[PDB]
């Protein structure tokens, strides 16, 4: 369990829960079919900053397992439970104005992933970032509005059908610059996924039950990446 609260963009921090739509209970989905898939649900905070974007630009993702962080606390699950290994991925949607738009039945389409890379995975990254996920919005993603759609997916119980836990959030955002490609291999939310995508229900484990998915790469779920070649 964590939540998505937070956006920088090339080093620059926007402020915590600027332009990010978050809950304050954030239990996973799993679900692959729940309407709320998109964007989460029981948003609680959701104010009208839009973040401007440059593509190209280094994007950072923070997470924390409850909103503001723990404060001092020692919370041995900040920034997500360490048994919660899985890949992160960022999908965008268009949208007419990002501070306003619902996140339903948009199309969206994969601008970052990250999965599993010599026995570790995305979210190991997340957790020596200190809960900061990041990618490089692609230099080529058109300018405008989007929703920008970050997810988690833990696979520590995946073996089992529905056993996956997704997390995700919205940010909003306006992507600047010199891009004209508006996504190639688009997605619904829900819809993306089969329950039965090998990337969803697998086994994680050696023998010894290390989560190091047993020598067998990680097929990443979802569409393609878009390319700017
Ligand atoms: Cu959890």
């Amino acid at each position: 369990h964590a939540i998505f609260q937070r956006v920088s963009v090339n080093g620059q921090d926007q402020g915590q829960l600027k332009g990010v739509r978050a809950p304050s209970s954030n239990s996973p989905i799993q679900n692959v079919n729940d309407a709320n898939m998109a964007c989460n649900a029981n948003i609680v905070y959701h104010d009208n900053t839009i973040i401007k974007v440059p593509a190209g630009a280094r994007v950072g993702a923070w997470w924390q397992h409850v909103i503001g962080g723990p404060q001092g606390a020692n919370d041995p699950d900040n920034p997500i439970a360490a048994s919660h290994k899985g890949p992160i991925q960022v999908y965008l949607a268009k949208v007419d104005n990002a501070a306003t738009a619902s996140p339903s039945g948009l199309k969206w389409f994969k601008v970052a992933e990250r999965g599993l890379n010599n026995g570790v995975w995305a979210v190991d990254e997340l957790i020596a970032n200190n809960g900061w996920h990041y990618f490089d919005l692609p230099s080529c993603v058109a300018p405008g509005q989007y929703l920008m759609r970050v997810e988690l997916l833990a696979l520590h119980s995946a073996s089992s059908p529905g056993g996956a836990q997704f997390y995700m959030g919205c940010a909003q955002i306006e992507v600047t610059g010199s891009g004209t490609n508006s996504g190639s291999d688009f997605v619904s939310f829900p819809g993306a996924y089969s329950a039965n995508d090998p990337g969803i229900l697998l086994s994680i484990y050696d023998s010894s039950g290390k989560p190091n998915n047993g020598g067998r790469s990680y097929p990443i779920p979802g569409p393609r990446p878009i390319s700017c070649s």
